[PDB]
C-alpha cells in the first residue's frame, strides 16, 4: 500500500494538503469546491488502507488512484476541453499526458485581495477553508511550485493572519506581510520552474551538473563522495516534484534534510541553526543557507587536471565521475562565479578533452585550457558591471524601461504581456545584486538572469512567435543569457502602423496602484517600439514621460472623464507625428 505508506509518513495534515496541490496543478481551471471533495474522497480512502493494507485497492500506484479521481471530473470538455483525452489513456501514458498539459500562464481571473476586515473574519470563521483556498490558488496559478515549499509558505501565510488579526492596527501589520509572501512566492515559483525545465528539456545529467556546481559552492568543505550523494537525492527530490510525484517528493525531501543534518559536520558549519528548526523551516533553511568558508589549504587545480600526465587516461575510464570532480573542484574555489559560468567551463573542458585526448601528444594541446576559460570569465563580469552602472543612474523603473526597449527591439515578435513581465523582472536584477561587492555580483546576477530568461522561454514556448527566442532557449540551457545578450535589433521586423485604441488610457487608471500604473505605461512603451523600432533614440524616453504627465494631469482635472479621453486623442496625434 503506497498511499498508506505515504499517508503514514506525512501525517493526515500534509498528505491531505499535498493531494490538493497535485490535483490543483493538474486541473487548473477546476473549481476549489470540487478539488476539496476529491481530496476528501482520496483522504477517506487512504485511511481504510492504513487500517488494512490488504483492503480493496490499497495496492494501486498513486498515479492510478489519483488519476481516476481527477478523471471523475476531467471528462467534461464543455468546461475543460483537451484534458478529457488523458482520461482516455492509462497509467503511465495518462499521467504523462497530464504533465504535458500544465499551463504556465492560465487564463485565470487576476486574484485580488479583499479588505483586511473581510479577510480576518473569513480567517476566523474557518481557518482550514481559508488556507485551503490559498494553497489551491497559488498552485493552480503556478503549476510547478515545489510542493514541499508551498507547505512552508502556507505556514507563514497563516501566522500573518493569526498575529496580524489580533493586532491593534491590523492593516499595517498584515498588508506588508502578504506583500512579502506574494513577492517571495513568485521568486520561488520561477526558481523551481527552472529546475523542472532542466530535468525535462535537457535531462538529468544537465541537472546533476548544476546541483554539483551549486552544492559545491555552498559546501566547499564537503568531500566529493559526500557532495555526490547529496546531488543524487536532491535529483530524485526534484524529479518527483517535477513529474507530479509530490507526496513522495516531500517524503524524500524530508529524509534529505534529516541526513544532511545528521551528517552536519561533514557537509558545512553554517547548518547548525537550521537543524534545530521544525521540519518545514529546516528544509527551507538548508535549501537557502549561505556558503561555508573555503578550506585553508587547497591545491592548485592545474596539477590534477592540466599538469598530470595521466589526465586523458583518467578522463577516459569514467568520464562523468572525473568531470563531476573537475566541476566540484573548480566550483568550490570560486563561489564568486555564476553557476552557469561554472557549467560553461566544465563544458569547455569536456570538449577540450574530446579533441586533445586523441591527438598524438595530449599534454601540449590541453596545456592551454585555463587560457580558454579567460574570455569566458570576463564577458559576464563586464556585463554585470555595465548593467549595474546603468541601474544607479536610471533607477529601477527607468532601468526596466531601458531593458524593455532593449528586449522589445531584440524580440519584437513576442506578446506584449510577456515583454512587460519579463523585462520588469530582468530589470529587478539591479536592486537585487548591484548592492553587493564586485565579488557577490556574478552569482547573484547571472543566475537571476537565467531564472528570468527561462520564464520567457516557457511563456513563449506556449505560443511560439519568434525563432530567435526558440533558438536561444532550445540550443543549450547553459548559454541562454550569453545567447540573448548577443542578439541584436531584428531587422526582419514588419511593424504595425498604429492602433487607434490601444493607446487610449481610461480614467479608472487613476484608481489602480502605482505598480500597475507603471505596467500600463510600460505596456504602451512596448507598443511604441513595435511601430517605430528603426529610429528610437533618447526621443523615446521623452515620449514616455508625456504619458506619465498625461496620467498625473488628467487623473486630477475634475473632468467628466473628458480630458483623459480628449487629451489622449490629441496626444496620440502628437506621438504619431514625432
Amino acid at each position: 500500500s503506497e498511499v498508506a505508506h505515504r499517508f503514514k509518513d506525512l501525517g493526515e495534515e500534509n498528505f491531505k494538503a499535498l493531494v490538493l496541490i497535485a490535483f490543483a496543478q493538474y486541473l487548473q481551471q477546476c473549481p476549489f469546491e470540487d478539488h476539496v471533495k476529491l481530496v476528501n474522497e482520496v483522504t477517506e480512502f487512504a485511511k481504510t488502507c492504513v487500517a488494512d493494507e490488504s483492503a480493496e485497492n490499497c495496492d494501486k500506484s498513486l498515479h492510478t488512484l489519483f488519476g481516476d479521481k481527477l478523471c471523475t471530473v476531467a471528462t467534461l470538455r464543455e468546461t475543460y476541453g483537451e484534458m478529457a483525452d488523458c482520461c482516455a489513456k492509462q497509467e503511465p501514458e495518462r499521467n504523462e499526458c497530464f504533465l504535458q498539459h500544465k499551463d504556465d500562464n492560465p487564463n485565470l481571473p487576476r486574484l485580488v485581495r479583499p479588505e483586511v476586515d473581510v479577510m480576518c473574519t473569513a480567517f476566523h470563521d474557518n481557518e482550514e477553508t481559508f488556507l485551503k483556498k490559498y494553497l489551491y490558488e497559488i498552485a493552480r496559478r503556478h503549476p510547478y511550485f515545489y510542493a514541499p515549499e508551498l507547505l512552508f509558505f502556507a505556514k507563514r501565510y497563516k501566522a500573518a493572519f493569526t498575529e496580524c488579526c489580533q493586532a491593534a492596527d491590523k492593516a499595517a501589520c498584515l498588508l506588508p506581510k502578504l506583500d512579502e509572501l506574494r513577492d517571495e512566492g513568485k521568486a520561488s515559483s520561477a526558481k523551481q520552474r527552472l529546475k523542472c525545465a532542466s530535468l525535462q528539456k535537457f535531462g538529468e545529467r544537465a541537472f546533476k551538473a548544476w546541483a554539483v556546481a551549486r552544492l559545491s559552492q555552498r559546501f566547499p568543505k564537503a568531500e566529493f563522495a559526500e557532495v555526490s550523494k547529496l546531488v543524487t537525492d536532491l535529483t530524485k527530490v526534484h524529479t518527483e516534484c517535477c513529474h507530479g510525484d509530490l507526496l513522495e517528493c516531500a517524503d524524500d525531501r524530508a529524509d534529505l534534510a534529516k541526513y544532511i543534518c545528521e551528517n552536519q559536520d561533514s557537509i558545512s558549519s553554517k547548518l547548525k541553526e537550521c537543524c534545530e528548526k521544525p521540519l518545514l523551516e529546516k528544509s527551507h533553511c538548508i535549501a537557502e543557507v549561505e556558503n561555508d568558508e573555503m578550506p585553508a589549504d587547497l591545491p592548485s587545480l592545474a596539477a590534477d587536471f592540466v599538469e598530470s600526465k595521466d589526465v586523458c587516461k583518467n578522463y577516459a575510464e569514467a568520464k562523468d565521475v572525473f568531470l563531476g570532480m573537475f566541476l566540484y573542484e573548480y566550483a568550490r574555489r570560486h563561489p564568486d562565479y555564476s553557476v552557469v559560468l561554472l557549467l560553461r567551463l566544465a563544458k569547455t573542458y569536456e570538449t577540450t578533452l574530446e579533441k586533445c585526448c586523441a591527438a598524438a601528444d595530449p599534454h601540449e594541446c590541453y596545456a592551454k585550457v585555463f587560457d580558454e576559460f579567460k574570455p569566458l570569465v570576463e564577458e559576464p563580469q563586464n556585463l554585470i558591471k555595465q548593467n549595474c552602472e546603468l541601474f544607479e543612474q536610471l533607477g529601477e523603473y527607468k532601468f526596466q524601461n531601458a531593458l524593455l526597449v532593449r528586449y522589445t527591439k531584440k524580440v519584437p515578435q513576442v506578446s506584449t504581456p510577456t515583454l512587460v513581465e519579463v523585462s520588469r523582472n530582468l530589470g529587478k536584477v539591479g536592486s537585487k545584486c548591484c548592492k553587493h561587492p564586485e565579488a557577490k555580483r556574478m552569482p547573484c546576477a547571472e543566475d537571476y538572469l537565467s531564472v528570468v530568461l527561462n520564464q520567457l522561454c516557457v511563456l513563449h514556448e506556449k505560443t511560439p512567435v519568434s525563432d530567435r527566442v526558440t533558438k536561444c532557449c532550445t540550443e543549450s540551457l547553459v548559454n541562454r543569457r550569453p545567447c540573448f545578450s548577443a542578439l541584436e535589433v531584428d531587422e526582419t521586423y514588419v511593424p504595425k502602423e498604429f492602433n487607434a485604441e490601444t493607446f487610449t488610457f481610461h480614467a479608472d487608471i487613476c484608481t489602480l496602484s502605482e505598480k500597475e500604473r507603471q505596467i500600463k505605461k510600460q505596456t504602451a512603451l512596448v507598443e511604441l517600439v513595435k511601430h517605430k523600432p528603426k529610429a528610437t533614440k533618447e526621443q523615446l524616453k521623452a515620449v514616455m514621460d508625456d504619458f506619465a504627465a498625461f496620467v498625473e494631469k488628467c487623473c486630477k482635472a475634475d473632468d467628466k472623464e473628458t480630458c483623459f479621453a480628449e487629451e489622449g486623442k490629441k496626444l496620440v496625434a502628437a506621438s504619431q507625428a514625432a
